[PDB]
């Protein structure tokens, strides 16, 4: 979606290093040296952090360091601290005068043992298919860090019209939660083959799938 | 380091106008047009809005205008919707291949509608049921504000146990969505007549029921 190619996350824990990468084409991120990275506290005023692939404005220690080989560039972060989990962009010039940005990566320094997601997909219930509604429901609990991003099938087909997924929050047991809908009619869920959940954390993807049943 | 000066907030009702202002040097938003105004719902990615002083990318809007005048950029929104609530952020080029950002504006539109929640419980899937385990799910979306309390039922008795409900999340209708979700394992599942999910939003309360399914 982002012009520039970022992964979602990245974490490690205090004192270790991470490496985030950020792709592009030979007409933006290979076409020059101006590639910038910006960090972000949420809620927060970004800051910038590198400019022209590797140069560090006044302030930025150098722990963080900018790299490019071809057409991906890469942020490196040594020794983390806590002060350094935060939201991390790339942009770089393209090909006139046009400024792409990718879609950020989450970096978390791990404030607790890393925990892979629950995923179970839910297909649309007998009272809601005969209200004509055909609503699939991704429920994703018991994660950590609290990242993940979702992305759904129709059959093999992505589909983005229609999903809305909820900002993962904390639930008692102090691991995040979060779920993922597809508001499909009754007709588009009867018609295909079946449909996909894909659950994305820490670099791991899981999918389920549900397909339609006589009863 | 030092930042640029915009207002913590400023609000308007829908169809309303409303500006907002980002104070800099002359050697910053004074010494050139590389004022760029950003967008940002919180919990997303923000979106560009406005690059060197008034030139929208594509995609936004001609509802929002940016100008300058000596040190101070200005963006106005104009025709104000519920999608436009959100946070506002001024940069600005200096010298020394500096960038400098605005602390941020919260943009708050006044007086949206309220709205009941749609709710859809779910029983158990056969995947999980076959891994032994028996979740239900209670999807709450669509309702505005974004505050629900959320009860669960074993027949007609309080489930006192085993619920969890996320904090509701805006989503890209403006309006908000959650989900409650009841770990049971299959033998509670089948030994009750039924769960039920009641969801209070405002003082009025929707309630759904399930059973476990009569199929093969
Ligand atoms: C993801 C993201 C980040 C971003 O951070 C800025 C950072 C200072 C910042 C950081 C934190 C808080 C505030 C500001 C800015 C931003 O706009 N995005 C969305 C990127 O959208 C696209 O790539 N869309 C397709 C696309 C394709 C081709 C051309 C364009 C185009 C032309 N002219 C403008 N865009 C767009």
């Amino acid at each position: 979606q982002s012009a520039l190619t970022q992964p979602p996350s990245a974490s490690g824990s205090p004192g270790q290093s991470v490496t985030i990468s950020c792709t592009g084409t030979s007409s933006d991120v290979g076409g020059s040296d101006s590639v910038s990275w910006y960090q972000q506290h949420p809620g927060k005023a970004p800051k910038l952090i590198i400019y022209e692939v590797s140069q560090r404005p006044s302030g930025v220690p150098n722990r963080f360091s900018g790299s490019k080989s071809g057409n991906t560039a890469s942020l490196t972060v040594s020794g983390l601290q806590a002060e350094d989990d935060a939201d991390y962009y790339c942009s770089s010039y393209g090909g006139d005068n046009n400024l792409f940005f990718g879609g950020g990566t989450k970096v978390t320094v791990l404030g607790q043992p890393k925990a892979a997601p629950s995923v179970t997909l839910f297909p649309p219930s007998s009272e809601e298919l005969q209200a004509n509604k055909a609503t699939l429901v991704c429920l994703i609990s018991d994660f950590y860090p609290g990242a993940v991003t979702v992305a759904w099938k129709a059959d093999s087909s992505p589909v983005k019209a229609g999903v809305e997924t909820t900002t993962p929050s904390k639930q008692s047991n102090n691991k995040y939660a979060a779920s993922s809908y597809l508001s499909l009619t009754p007709e588009q869920w009867k018609s295909h083959r079946s449909y996909s959940c894909q659950v994305t954390h820490e670099g791991s993807t899981v999918e389920k799938t549900v397909a339609p049943t006589e009863c």
